[PDB]
This record gives structure tokens, C-alpha cells and sequence, in this order.
């Protein structure tokens, strides 16, 4: 019932935390320098704790039972296997939090004796004990945002809850295969984490077009992880158990469910007993899959209870969008409140109350929205974009504080066709790379299921294969997109687009002078920066394929 119980001990940091940069070399233009970026820290952990701690009142109904029945039948169609200890170790990222048992990710990836033996006892313990809660560490996340004076004060840090490295590897052995198959099997096209930007755009355009009179809305659950109940989490296990699994996997899955997923004790970085959790833990293997399926079940049942007409939904964890047949504004709003009231009963109360949308460009899904622009031939071309405030705020931060994994590279790749990536991020970072003289250096970035390594000098080929040549010729963006980008730059205290356009010229010429791949990057990535455009032909793009 209560999402959390606290002892009073503080959520302590592990390393000295930095909340502001000494100098922001992106929010700078000769006579106008600013620094409105900030990073969340332990200091606001108590504030977040207060926010996520509340009573959950859950009451299900026939609409829910029905949808749950359908989902379990769909789940019975899946077969999954145990992952080999070796396979689970190999899936352990290079720097994931070390264990308190004398080893780190390095030792797990190389299968050192100490690590392997420890992992084996943890697995054996899971098979022998299905009751003893597994301890978790709770910590404040350090994430970068931009102050938004109008929308409110700085955001409190998100809280991360995760078990020891040894337990994490065992989770993969028992459930990794399931996480790669179950969501799509029960949700199909509605499973949002299966689409590339072009496919996501296509799904949305298609869903919108099939309605005679389309109406969409995004539903935002206030603190989704805190809203999922113990019942929800055991119900997730019953959905997992519907799959065809080896008895050994079933045992570990039940143990992991009763000892970890359903809840458990939390300790701060100092080892002090911090509290007890009775909701979703942010740092466990099943978080993404669990949230996605549970959000889908509740959302679909709510659609039925509210009488939403012909709903086509897209779900990304707790992020949900529903596009259906409009019944007129008056009726749509009535239907949306019924939907909300149903979601609430299912323990999925709304943060920002949902409102009907009748312009596709204004609907945000999985943090993005569809927009339109013209191709070199003058025809319309759709693409995925998003508010650039946070991506740029972080790009600025990662300019000073070099981090192992860059977010800017990821944003450039995922949003390559956007005007903000093209005029700002590409111009800025290629200028920085030439200044540091590290152009061909391979960098690591993330697309949330992996950490990739790529050389910026390979961006034109990567972008072509990912978004097509049109990514280098898009023009005539919408005023909504232009206004949003311009507003983000103001909030950030960064130079306006007209200034970046001037800068792009120099960056382009500098890249060309260097010849080679650098020249290709210049001619292709910045063809928008010169009045007399170069032609631009297909590249050796037909030589690669991505997973994420
Ligand atoms: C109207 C022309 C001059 N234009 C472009 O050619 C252009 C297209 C794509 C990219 Cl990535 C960059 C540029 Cl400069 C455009 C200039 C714009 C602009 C420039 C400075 C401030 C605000 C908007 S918006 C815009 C467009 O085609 O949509």
C-alpha cells in the first residue's frame, strides 16, 4: 500500500557531486555568455523521496481481468531459455557498479574465478531460497537539465534502486531471453522500443491516417514506478510463467520476484538501512519490460472502460500514447476523464492531466514527436524530433566534463535530420573535435539498450543508412519546430540559429580543407550551410546495419 517506508537515514552520495559548470562553452558568444544548466544531486534526494512516497489504492474490475487473460494467452506463445553464466557475464557492461564481494564488471566480463564462483552461489541461493529479501542500494541520479523558470524550479534527483552485481548477472541468466521476446509477443506493434526513428514516424503517421477523424493523447502517470503495486509485480510473474520456460528458470524467476522485484530493503552508500520498497525498483532487469506490460494492461482495460473508440496505442515503459477515433471535443474530453478515472483505480494516477490532441505534430511519444519538412525535390518528408532543451543542455555539459558515454553523439545520430542537430550540435561538436584534433577518435554513446562505439568521421554513412540521403537535404521546417528550437536556445542562453548558420560555414570549410572523411562530413553534413549546394550522391552506406 505505501510505496516506500523510510528509516530516516539519508540518501548519501558516493562521490563529490557537481551541480554547476564553471564555464559553459556553448552558451557563449563573444559578448553574451550564460550558464543555465544544472545537474541533479543527493541534495534533493529527500525531496524526491517525499514525492514518490504515498499510499496506493488499487481496485481492479472485469475490464482489467479480461485484458490480463488475453495477455497471458499471448505470453503462452513464447518460449525462452536460461542464459549461460558465460552469456550473462558477457552482457554485463564494462563499468557497471562493482560488487561488495571483491570483484567488478572487469572480472565478470573476463570470467575471473572469484566472480564466476560468487555468481554460481548466488544462483544456487536463488534456487534454494524463495523468501529472503535481497538487499538493494538506493542512490540519487546525477542528470543534467536546463532551468525552466516559467515551468518551475529545478527538478529533484531521480532515485535509483539496484541489487549487487552478482544478483544482476543472475537476473540476466534467468530473464534476459524473456526481456527480448515477451513485450513484442503480447503487445505487437504497440511495443514502442522496437522502432528506429523512421519506423516510429511511420507507425504514428499510419495510426493517425487510418482514423476517419483522429484524436490522440499521451497519458502521463505521476511517478509510475511508485504506482506499481506488489500485486502488479506478482501479476507480472504470472505473465512470465505463462511462457514456455525450463523449470530451473521458473524457480529463479519466482525467487527473484518474491525477494527482489516485489520489494525489499534499501541501504544508502554508507551501508545504513535507508528504507523498504513496495513498488518498482528502477535498477532491476525487468523494470523496462515490467513497466511496459503493466502500463499496457491497465491502459487497454481503461480504454475499454472509458469506451475509447478504435484505440491504437504505443507504449514505452510508462510513456503512453493513445490514438483513436474522435467523438467530438466534448465527448473526447468526457472519454479522457473516464480513462483517467479507470487508470487511477488501477493505481496509475495522472501527473499532468491528459488532454485530447488533434494535430499529430503536437503528440509526444517516447519523448519524441513527428514533424514535416521538404526534401531536395520539394516533396514532403516526415521525421522524428523533440524539444532540444535537455539534449543541448547535456551537450554543453559533456563539452566540459568529458564522460565515458556521450549523449550528444547519440542525439546527433537519432535526430540527425532535425534542424537543431544540423545547425547546432553538428556545428558545435565538429568544431570542438577539430579544436581538440580528435576527429577520427571513436566515441561511446548510448541508444539505451547498448553503448555503441563510432567515429564521428563515419557519421554521414551512419546517417544515410539510418535516415536516408534526405537527412542532408531537408528544408522548410515548420514554424512550430523553429519556434521550439529558438525557445530552447534562449532558455539555454545560447546563440540563436542565425548565428550558428554563420559558424557552420567555417566548420564546413575547415572540414573540407582536411580532405578525406573529414571532407565528406563537411560536404554532406553541412550542405545546408552554403547557398550553392553540392550535389551529394550515395555513400558506401550499404555496408552496415544496426541493432538498436
Ligand atoms: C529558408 C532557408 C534559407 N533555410 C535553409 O536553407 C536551411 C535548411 C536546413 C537547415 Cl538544417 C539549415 C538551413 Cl539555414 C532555413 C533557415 C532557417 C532559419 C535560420 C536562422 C534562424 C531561424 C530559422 S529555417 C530554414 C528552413 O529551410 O526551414
Amino acid at each position: 500500500s505505501m510505496s516506500y517506508s523510510w528509516t530516516g537515514a539519508l540518501i548519501t552520495p558516493c562521490s563529490p557531486e557537481e551541480e554547476k559548470l564553471p564555464i559553459n562553452p556553448l552558451s557563449n558568444s563573444l559578448l553574451r555568455y550564460h550558464n543555465k544548466v544544472y545537474c541533479t544531486t543527493s541534495k534533493s534526494a529527500s525531496l524526491r523521496a517525499k514525492k514518490v512516497t504515498f499510499d496506493r489504492m488499487q481496485v481492479l474490475d472485469a475490464y482489467y481481468d479480461s485484458v490480463l487473460k488475453d495477455i497471458k494467452l499471448a505470453a503462452s506463445k513464447v518460449s525462452a531459455r536460461l542464459l549461460t553464466l558465460e552469456e550473462a557475464c558477457q552482457l554485463t557492461p564494462p563499468h557497471s557498479a562493482r560488487s561488495k564481494y571483491g570483484f567488478g564488471a572487469k572480472e565478470v566480463r573476463s570470467l575471473s574465478g572469484r566472480a564466476v564462483n560468487h555468481i554460481k552461489s548466488v544462483w544456487k541461493d536463488l534456487l534454494e531460497d524463495s523468501q529472503t529479501p535481497i538487499p538493494t542500494t538506493i542512490m540519487a541520479k546525477n542528470e543534467v537539465f536546463c532551468v525552466d523558470p516559467t515551468k518551475g524550479g529545478k527538478k529533484a534527483a531521480r532515485l535509483i534502486v539496484y541489487p549487487d552485481l552478482g544478483v544482476r548477472v543472475c537476473e540476466k541468466m534467468a530473464l534476459y531471453d524473456v526481456t527480448q521476446k515477451l513485450p513484442q509477443a503480447v503487445m505487437g506493434a504497440s511495443y514502442g522500443f522496437q522502432y528506429s526513428p523512421a519506423q516510429r514516424v511511420e507507425f504514428l503517421l499510419k495510426a493517425w491516417a487510418e482514423k476517419k477523424d483522429p484524436m490522440g493523447f499521451s497519458y502521463d502517470t505521476r511517478c509510475f514506478d511508485s504506482t506499481v503495486t506488489e500485486r502488479d509485480i506478482r501479476t507480472e510473474e504470472s505473465i512470465y510463467q505463462a511462457c514456455s520456460l525450463p523449470e530451473e528458470a521458473r524457480t529463479a524467476i519466482h525467487s527473484l520476484t518474491e525477494r527482489l522485484y516485489v520489494g525489499g530493503p534499501m541501504f544508502n552508500s554508507k551501508g545504513q538501512s535507508c528504507g523498504y520498497r513496495r513498488c518498482r525498483a528502477s535498477g532491476v532487469l525487468t523494470t523496462s519490460m515490467g513497466n511496459t506490460i503493466t502500463c499496457y494492461v491497465k491502459a487497454l482495460a481503461a480504454c475499454k472502460a472509458a469506451g475509447i473508440v478504435a484505440p491504437t496505442m504505443l507504449v514505452c515503459g510508462d510513456d503512453l500514447v493513445v490514438i483513436s477515433e474522435s467523438q467530438g471535443t466534448e465527448e473526447d474530453e468526457r472519454n479522457l476523464r473516464a480513462f483517467t478515472e479507470a487508470m487511477t483505480r488501477y493505481s496509475a494516477p495522472p501527473g499532468d492531466p491528459p488532454r485530447p490532441e488533434y494535430d499529430l505534430e503536437l503528440i509526444t511519444s517516447c519523448s519524441s514527436n513527428v514533424s514535416v519538412a521538404l526534401g531536395p525535390q520539394g516533396r514532403r518528408r516526415y521525421y522524428l524530433t523533440r524539444d532540444p532543451t535537455t539534449p543541448i543542455a547535456r551537450a554543453a555539459w559533456e563539452t566540459v566534463r568529458h564522460s565515458p558515454v556521450n549523449s550528444w553523439l547519440g542525439n546527433i545520430i537519432q535526430y540527425a535530420p532535425t534542424i537543431w542537430v544540423r545547425m547546432v550540435l553538428m556545428t558545435h561538436f565538429f568544431s570542438i573535435l577539430m579544436a581538440q584534433d580528435t576527429l577520427d577518435q571513436n566515441l561511446n554513446f548510448e541508444m539505451y539498450g547498448s553503448v555503441y562505439s563510432v567515429s564521428p568521421l563515419d557519421l554521414p554513412a551512419i546517417i544515410e543508412r539510418l535516415h536516408g540521403l534526405d537527412a542532408f537535404s531537408l528544408h522548410t521546417y515548420t514554424p512550430h519546430e523553429l519556434t521550439r528550437v529558438a525557445s530552447a536556445l534562449r532558455k539555454l542562453g545560447a546563440p540563436p540559429l542565425r548565428a550558428w548558420k554563420s559558424r557552420a560555414r567555417a566548420v564546413r570549410a575547415s572540414l573540407i580543407s582536411r580532405g578525406g572523411r573529414a571532407a565528406v562530413c563537411g560536404r554532406y553534413l553541412f550542405n545546408w550551410a552554403v547557398k550553392t549546394k553540392l550535389k551529394l550522391t550515395p555513400l558506401p552506406e550499404a555496408r552496415l546495419l544496426d541493432l538498436s
